[PDB]
Parts: structure tokens; sequence; C-alpha cells
């Protein structure tokens, strides 16, 4: 089997995630994140926000609406040319996507619905945003439009930023939230939703400097996913061309990891744009309302051109869970060697940063191993498991990442300490209880 | 007096527009008050509300889980839920300016008859456009939570009594907006599950209550500004057979108290609901006593953008003239602002690194605009619990001078030992 199928079997078992209202007929377009996803999710999430914002004097952050004025989108040119061509089949009469299809110009390809082969309309362009009607009358007056980006947030915000945080060119305004695309066809596993939150910062800088600015972000974003342990291997990056740039940008690099797809194991995870000035322009005339940047130290004016390092966080996590899935051999308790499955996570990305195993289920265990319990889960999300023997709860823990787990036994009722066991090496150090604590807060690399 | 112990509400407003809590969302095209953005201030308060509310029901409590689903499900869970068929409002037109309203219009001065309007926002999906492919963005992100009910108790191995927890957005089509942030289209939730034996129900309710309501108080809301209505059967909604209210004074015209959170015994409504139009079974069967049974459900389900409300308006204060925000330090957005007492090559320096420093564990403001009791006044102003200056002698004895919020005492701490300092008043990063 392969890796990713591998992975994503592991993911639904242990509840990283559930395909959405799945008792009704689930798709691969639509998922839920379980009690493991959820914490992987949002470990990812205050990473790229600590990176992006907490750590930087140069940007600031803000959180901005799903549903904005449908004119926003009027401005921005995604009403007229966020669309993609669509051919119906004459046989079964399902919709595909053409250039999919076409795989680039061809003629006469096969229905993936019903195989006839031939038989298409001709194209029809389909915007891809996701509409709504507010108010009671659904009508044009009440036609809004969810966000297929987040970044027209950000671009109508600008002066207000200006104003408020007394900022200047070189800054940049960060954000994490849903976006929305009418997807024909959904990916393999996580890797393409009708609904996927992005982590996208738009850097505001003198135009002259831009093209030095995005080749800094290029290379920040590329070792932000390093520093949070994927492999440099499994990363790559890909220069659009022309005729796949899109309409806001005038130069795009992605960063692609190795998903290990059948075919072409690659694909995209994060896009950095030069959008130069096209989205503060756009505004900045449909609006009414300056967008340009005063200059006091030269008495100039210009309009900033940006720089956008634009994340997927599902796809991040994506990328996260499968760089970290591993095989290795692993003594058991019998004397022999057993494949152990282990998640590598950094332990700042780990949904469960410590496990609490009482030896067994013995009720002298149980007082010191709940105390201690109570005691770490004031820190960290943590799990308490006295459910069979200890070395299968090992690789309960190991399996889903945990970096460690701490072992309650007989002799901590004398002593006080208990076992540290460190999920890789599978290392295991004595550790008095009143030290636990600080001895984890030190290996778990938090806040 | 707001704390017993022009109104508050623009007050409170038009600091948060000043200082970029929140700006309208599409201003430059109109705004409205049914939509609003939250700026690099109103994102931190907002993220430090929703972090303290995980933190309080899932990382600290063995019996809660988490949670995320997503704002478009399947079209039938929201016909099994109920809410297709009675999630609407009467809805009266003007006859003058045509505008409809919540049923002396506020739009003309001066009615057709009622007509009941379906709340939920509709979109479609997949290329057919037609109602074959509508779905309703979620009104509430409860029904998530019901229909992973079997699968949570399978990986996660929980039993009743526990809950699921989860926070995100929903959508409902309110005709008005409210006060300042009081009421959008567009909100974010914090709703917790919590699954029970049926017997229990009654007292898990009342427990649920009471330590919503401590929450609040633990983080800073004045008590005598949070009091408990219990909604008479004709205001419960479909899904609630008893129904408390924690609402918060947020000095509204007229009756100053408004709902903050509710807290709904939803008895087996969902779960069997569910059970009966899926037809996966998601009763629970306890093995320990050979019993199956469906459980009943206690809701706490808080508003995020409601609790910064009553957290921004609560913590609102004027003393001696100088205006304060008294967050408590884990809500505040600004931990710590780092001012060299001039800016210049000999304190500029050490007064970055030192903000660098801080800023590996919370967000920093550094400043040098200006004389420092002006910056002291722009950290009051928005609730910064710490103020921590570089001077001449910081330069000879490695110390640096710091000012907590609201009593303005200050105190020498070493800067090797200032991390740890603030880090126990604090509380959290
Ligand atoms: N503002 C600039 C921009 O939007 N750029 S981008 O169009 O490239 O989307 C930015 C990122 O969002 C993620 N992403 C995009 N679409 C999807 C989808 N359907 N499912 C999952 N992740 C997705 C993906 O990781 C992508 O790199
Ligand atoms: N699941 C059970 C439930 O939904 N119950 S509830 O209907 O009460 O919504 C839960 C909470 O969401 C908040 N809330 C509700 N509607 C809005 C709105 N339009 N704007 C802002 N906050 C809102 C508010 O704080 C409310 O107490
Ligand atoms: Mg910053
Ligand atoms: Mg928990
Ligand atoms: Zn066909
Ligand atoms: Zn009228």
């Amino acid at each position: 089997a392969s890796i990713i199928d591998t992975v994503a079997n592991l993911a639904k078992r242990r509840g990283f995630v559930y395909q959405s209202g799945e008792i009704y007929g689930g798709t691969r377009s639509a998922w839920d994140y379980g009690p493991l996803g959820v914490e992987l999710k949002e470990n990812i999430k205050r990473q790229w926000w600590k990176s992006m914002v907490t750590a930087r004097e140069d940007v600031v952050g803000i959180d901005t609406s799903i549903i904005l004025p449908r004119e926003v989108w009027v401005a921005s040119g995604h009403v007229d040319v966020f669309h993609d061509p669509l051919v119906e089949c004459l046989n079964c009469h399902r919709r595909h996507r053409q250039d999919h299809l076409q795989e680039v110009p061809m003629d006469e390809v096969v229905c993936p619905d019903c195989g006839t082969k031939g038989r298409w309309t001709e194209p029809r362009e389909f915007n891809m945003m996701l509409k709504t009607y507010l108010g009671p009358i659904e009508s044009d007056e009440g036609l809004h439009y969810l966000r297929p980006e987040t970044a027209q947030g950000i671009f109508t915000n600008f002066a207000n930023v200006v104003t408020t945080a007394r900022k200047k060119p070189p800054f940049g305004i960060a954000q994490t939230g849903k976006s929305f695309r009418n997807e024909i066809t959904p990916g393999n596993f996580i890797f393409r939703t009708r609904e996927f939150e992005q982590m996208e910062m738009e850097f505001f800088v003198e135009p002259s400097t831009a093209k030095e600015w995005h080749q800094y972000w290029i290379d920040t974003r590329l070792q932000w996913y390093v520093d949070l342990g994927i492999d440099r291997d499994n990363l790559r990056l890909y220069e659009h061309p022309p005729e796949k740039l899109s309409h806001y940008a005038e130069r795009t690099v992605d960063i692609e990891y190795k998903y290990g797809f059948a075919g072409d194991p690659w694909g995209e995870l994060e896009g950095i744009a030069n959008r130069t000035d096209f989205d503060l322009s756009t505004h900045s005339k449909h609006s009414g309302v300056d967008l340009s940047y005063y200059d006091q130290a030269t008495d100039t004016r210009y309009v900033p051109y940006v720089i956008e390092p634009a994340a997927g966080l599902t796809r991040s996590l994506m990328a996260f869970l499968i760089d970290a899935y591993s095989e290795d051999e692993a003594p058991n308790a019998k004397g022999g060697v057993d494949k152990r499955t282990v998640l590598r996570f950094d332990p700042r990305l780990a949904p469960v940063k410590v496990a609490v195993l009482p030896l067994s289920r013995h009720a002298d265990l149980s007082p010191k191993a709940r105390d201690l319990a109570a005691e770490l889960r004031q820190h960290w999300n943590v799990e308490f498991d006295d459910a069979g023997a200890i070395g299968r709860r090992y690789r309960r823990q190991d399996e889903v990442g945990t970096p460690y787990c701490v072992t309650v036994d007989f002799d901590s009722l004398e002593d006080n300490a208990v076992t540290v066991r460190e999920r890789d090496s599978m290392a295991q150090e004595r550790i008095s209880i009143d030290q636990v604590t600080d001895y984890l807060a030190v290996r778990l690399k938090g806040c």
C-alpha cells in the first residue's frame, strides 16, 4: 500500500480526521478534525502565528470576515476572472474540468464517470467562488461571495492598520482563517477541500525592493517547515510559468512537498507571490479611498508592492503528518523485535504532549498517577491510560506521536519518582515527581 | 457607574475603533455593524479569550475532548436537526420604505403581514446551479459534534459523562445588527456538548451553569455585571427542554442586560434525530451495566465575539485622569511594552534585544515615540499589564524599571531575571 493511504488510515483510525457528516454520506471534499487532529492543527497554526506575528516587530495580526461586501470581489477581479472551463459529458451529463481532463490542449477525451469518450459540450466558464444571500430577499442586492482568499480583508484594511498600529513599509499584516472554493473534484485525503483554512501574510514594501523581499520570504517560509521537522529533501520550489499566474500576481513561487501521490508525488504546499501594487491600486480606484502610503522621511507617496506567503493550514497538516510517519524496528517485551509505527512530530506540534501510564490498574498506583496527570494538565494536553499491558500502551502513544510517557510503578510509592520514556529513542530515565514538570518543560520547547 | 463597587458602549466602541481593536468589515465600500474585522489588538484579545476557554474546557479536563468540524455539512444534517423546518422568525415589511424588520418602523418613523423567514444562510456546491447543490452554512456548531458522537466515543475511548468541545464560525441571517459587535451575521461560538446518563442530566445542568459563570469571574468580569436568566417555554429553542442564559450588563440604552452564553438541556433530541434520519445508531452501550441508552446533552454555548465585547466593556475604567483597560493579564493583547527612555545608539539596541527575548514568549510592543509618560498612557489605554523602561542606569546595573499597569508601581529588576519576573505575573503564553 502507498504511504498516503497508510497515513490516511492511521489518521482515521485514531481520530485525527473524520469525513464531515459521514453518517449521511461523506466525501473527501469535507473533513472534520477529531480530538488529536484539532490539537495538531491548532499547534501548527500557533507556530505560524508565533513565527509571523509574535516574533516579528515588522508584522502585525488581523482577523477579517469570511463574508465581505460584494464590491470587494468585483474590485479584486475575482468576479470577472476567478473561473475555470467546464465541459459536460453528452452521455451522463456530468460536468468536469476541461483543463484537468486535458492533463496541454487535446480534443476528444474519456469521461471518468461513464467512460463514453469524445462526446462533450463546448466549454463554459464557471466561477469558483461560493455564493450566499444576505437579507430576506434572494436577489442581486443580497448576493455575497464567501471569500476565496483571506487576502482582500487585509488589503481593504491597509490604511486602517497603518494608522492604528503606526506601521510603515516594509511591514506585514498576517491572518488565519477559512476560505472557500467550489472545487469540482476532491483531492487525495485532505489535500483539496471546498472549505479550508489559510495562513496568509501581505508584506508591504517600497517597490524597488520587492524582488529582494520576495526571495527573503521564499527562503524564510522554506526554513519554517524545516525548523518544525520536515525533511528538507521532501521540499522543493516551483516557479509559475506565465500562463499559470493568478490575475493578481506578477511572479509566484510555490513551496511543494513530496506528499507521495501516485504518478507525480509532488504537490503544492504554499504559494509566495509578488502581487506588485495590483490589490491596493484596484481598491483605491473602486472605493475612492486612497490606499497609497506617504513616506514622511522623503516626502514621497507610493502604492506599496506586496509579497504574499499564503500557506494552507490543512495542507500543512497533511505534510507534517506524512513527513512524521515512520516505521522502525523496536524491541518488544518478549525479547523479540516488532515493526513499530511512530509519528516523529516536533514536540511543539504533537497533539498529546505527555501520557501518564500507571504500570497496572493496581489501586495503589492510581492515586499518584491521577494526581500527576492532574498536575500536568495545568500545562499541557495529557492522556491518562491504565488499560492493558504497559508496552502496548507505549506503542499506542508512539503511534500518535506523543513525545514522552511517564510510568508510575510500585517503586514510585517509595522513592516518589517516575520513569520518563522518550518516544524516538525509547530511552527511560527515572525522575523525581516534583521535577517532572520542569524536566518536560525543557524538552517540550513551548512558550 | 458601570462598576457600582455618553454611554459606556459608545465610549468603549470609540476606543476600540481608534486603537484598532475592530474595524467595520469592508469599510471603504460602506461598513455596517453586522460585520466586523479584528485589528492587531482585537485579534490578540479574541485569540486569548478563545485559548483560555479551550484550556479550561478541554486541556484541563480529563472528561472533555476537542473537535473541529466543517462550516458546510450535508444538507440532510439540518433537515434532521429540525433547523430547516423551525429555524425561522416572523418578518414584518414596512409599507413606506419597504424594509423588512424583526417582528414603529426605525427607518421611516411610522405594515405587512408577518411572514416566517428561515434564518440559515444558503450556498450552492458543485457545478449544477440549482437546488441539487443547495447547502446551508451552519447556524450553530453543535451538529458537527452530534454527528461525530459515535466516532469520538470509539477513537477517544470516552464514556458518559463526558464532553466534546469546539470553537468556530456560525452564520445567521440576522435582520438587523446589534449595538457594536453584539449581533452579526457571522460570529464565532465556543460550544461544548456534555453527554450524560439521562437521570443525571438536571444535576449536570446546574453544575455547568455554575462552572461557566465562574469562568467569566475567574477571568476578571465583575460578578455584579453577570446574572442568570431562565427561558420561559415560549422562548425555548426547538432542541431544548430547559435553557438558562448567562447575561452580561453591556449597558445598552433602556435595558442594559444582554445574553452572553446559553446553557441548554437538549435532552436526547439531537442524538435521537440523527440516529433516526441517518440509520446510524448514536446511542451509547454501557458494558458495566449491559444497558443501552441515548445520552442526554447539557450544552454550554458561548459566543466568542460577545465575550470579547463583555470583557472589553467590563475592563474599561477611568481613574487618576487616565483611561485604563483592566484586563486580566491572560487576556490582555499586549503583555509587555518595552520603552527606551530615549531613542539612542546606547539604549535602543539594549531595548530591542530585550523586546526580542520577550517576543519568544509574548506579544510585545516596542515604543520609542514621545515622552515616557505619554507612552505609559498609550499602553494603559489598551490594557498592557507591564511596561519595561530601559534607561541610562540600565547600562550600569543591567536592570530595567518594570511598571505595573493598575497601581503604576515600579520595581527595578535585573534583565536576566525580567522574563521569569514577568512570567509568574502574566500567568500564560
Ligand atoms: N491569497 C493567495 C492564495 O490564495 N494563494 S493560493 O491560491 O495558492 O492558496 C494558498 C494556499 O492555500 C491552500 N489551498 C488553496 N486551495 C485549497 C483547497 N481547495 N484545499 C486546501 N488547501 C487549499 C494551499 O496550501 C495553497 O498553497
Ligand atoms: N448551540 C446552541 C446555540 O447556538 N445557542 S445560542 O443560540 O444561544 O448561541 C450561543 C451563543 O452564540 C452567541 N451568538 C448567537 N447568535 C449570535 C449573533 N448573531 N452574533 C453574535 N453572537 C451570537 C451568543 O453569545 C449566544 O449565547
Ligand atoms: Mg508582530
Ligand atoms: Mg481533555
Ligand atoms: Zn460521462
Ligand atoms: Zn419604514
